[PDB]
């Protein structure tokens, strides 16, 4: 039974970023106007584009679907096809309210690469962590059982080597050639890979394991079509591994952030300190502050 | 009007990507008409961009939309949207020929993880054995071809290399800026044979290849993305450089090395890439993912 957007009006102040190629685009809109002091809220809509479901289109195209002819020679040509309802669904996501921390990652990405050492790290990066990070208050919802109850798909209930793993918020769970799920461990105050050192070998090794093991049983899918791996810089410090399609060319699996888990294992197994060591390389906004406090760290 | 034929089988999904919402299949079509005997067509589908206005408009008259969850500030939801958001752009080959199912047909992945003794006692005999042509790196190093494209080069035989575009760029424009930079001294196969030898051959990539990128293009260091692939397609050692804002194929995790790392795990680890277990992809049909499979099983 169909819903409502959570808020009133939607008044559009900026396109924050949009892709014709990825066929998405992020809104911030303001948001009940016509209430109390008459300044509203802000809130940021997000819409994408889904993937085609070949047997829903396969069925359309034996029928006579409705089309406009684009171009036209000899064996090539290109139609504008309006399908029914069915395989019209976009994928919508609501941030509401949004914080200036939403409006400031979803806008236009002009990045620029970072070698962090370990000593930027603990020096610069780390007591500069508030301004990089967001809310985990979802991430408490899920482990306490308060949201996405019902929506779970394994946990390790072990409160030091244990873990939830849930769908993502990016996957609409219509099929599996975009299959995305998160494992969030059960501990708390593991922020990152920089936090990682050989006592969590045991909480990594049953994300990778029992993670792929529960997904080969839910969804048939086997753990040679799975990339299994981690975020650096992540944007919600409370450690989290991405399980995805491995045909799915998801964003944000570049090797400018992302981290195998089953090379992370191996790193502490022959490196303890492995990932309080070494520099490792992340992408931030060209304006973003912490970029020119690592910059100046480093340049002289 | 009407699509150029009547009827569609499946019969196999050459390409697909959920990234891009594209994909291209490979029919038999009006094989309930004409004489009974059925013809090959390829349709090609494709989500369209958004209009700015269509959305603003739709959002602003409060749609109906099918709850998938929320959590605190979060929630996702389905939107059925009317016609004018909904266009597919449909591309029909009809009648189609082996050819154009040979030009859209791209083999689905599998995953190995392949250790220091799987690459020497399967992959090395392998390739040994079964590699393609690294001839055109040879016209390029010794100036039979694409010499009116060096961007530039650096002639010591032990560590030095040629950088040249690659071909999957037009020049056109620096958004999808990709170069390779190919090394002089042979033999090299890949990451696999690199130890710390290779030190100035590695810095000496890096670092002349960024100052000749920054020359040529105005394009400093910080906005690049270098690495390997592993496993590459030719082998003999090559880097590849990209726009950092180009999310180019091939630079995902599970396939490409940053050089800079390559660099400071020969520095701390000497025998790095011959002892440890790497991971990458191979298509489906590959002999040497039988051949590895097989060995680990
Ligand atoms: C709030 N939240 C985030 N996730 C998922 O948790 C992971 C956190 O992962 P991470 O800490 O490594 O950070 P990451 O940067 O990947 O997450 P973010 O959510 O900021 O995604 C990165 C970028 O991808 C882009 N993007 C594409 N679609 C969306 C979308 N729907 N929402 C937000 N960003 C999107 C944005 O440009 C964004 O900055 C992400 O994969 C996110 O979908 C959630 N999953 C559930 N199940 N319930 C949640 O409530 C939830
Ligand atoms: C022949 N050639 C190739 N390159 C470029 O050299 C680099 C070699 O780099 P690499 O060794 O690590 O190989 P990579 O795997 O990147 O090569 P490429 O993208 O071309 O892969 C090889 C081929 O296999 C095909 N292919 C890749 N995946 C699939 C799949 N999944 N299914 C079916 N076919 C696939 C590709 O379309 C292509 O024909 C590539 O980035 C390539 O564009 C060249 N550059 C110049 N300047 N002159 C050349 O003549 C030249
Ligand atoms: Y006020
Ligand atoms: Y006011
Ligand atoms: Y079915």
């Amino acid at each position: 039974a169909p819903v409502r957007l959570p808020f009133s009006g939607f008044r559009l102040q900026k396109v924050l970023r949009e892709s014709a190629r990825d066929k998405i685009i992020f809104l911030h809109g303001k948001v009940n106007e016509a209430s109390g002091d008459g300044d509203g809220e802000d809130a940021v809509v997000i819409l994408e584009k889904t993937p085609f479901q070949v047997e829903q289109v396969a069925q359309l195209l034996t029928g006579s679907p409705e089309l406009q002819l684009q171009f036209s020679n000899d064996i090539y040509s290109t139609y504008h096809l309006f399908p029914p309802r069915q395989l019209n669904d976009v994928k919508t996501t609501v941030v509401y309210p949004a914080t200036e921390k939403h409006l400031q990652k979803y806008l236009r990405q002009d990045l620029r690469l970072i070698r962090e050492t370990g000593d930027d790290y603990r020096n610069i990066t780390l007591p500069h962590l508030e301004s990089q990070s967001l809310s985990i208050q979802w991430v408490y919802n899920i482990l306490d059982k308060k949201a996405e109850a019902d929506r779970i798909v394994f946990e390790n209930p072990d409160p030091s080597d244990g873990f939830v793993l849930i769908p993502d918020l990016k996957w609409n769970q219509q099929q599996l050639d975009d299959l995305y799920l998160i494992a969030i461990c059960h501990r708390r105050g593991i922020r990152s890979l920089r936090d990682l050192t050989p006592e969590h070998l045991p909480l990594l090794r049953n994300i990778l394991h029992q993670g792929q093991e529960a997904i080969l049983q839910r969804y048939r899918m086997k753990g040679d079509h799975l990339r299994v791996y981690l975020h650096y810089l992540p944007s919600y410090y409370h450690l989290n591994v991405h399980f995805t399609a491995l045909g799915f060319e998801a964003p944000g699996s570049g090797v400018e952030r992302a981290h195998l888990l089953a090379e992370v294992i191996e790193n502490l197994e022959c490196d303890p300190r492995h990932y309080q060591q070494r520099t490792l390389t992340f992408a931030l906004r060209a304006d973003d502050p912490l970029l020119k406090l690592l910059q100046e760290a480093q340049q002289s």
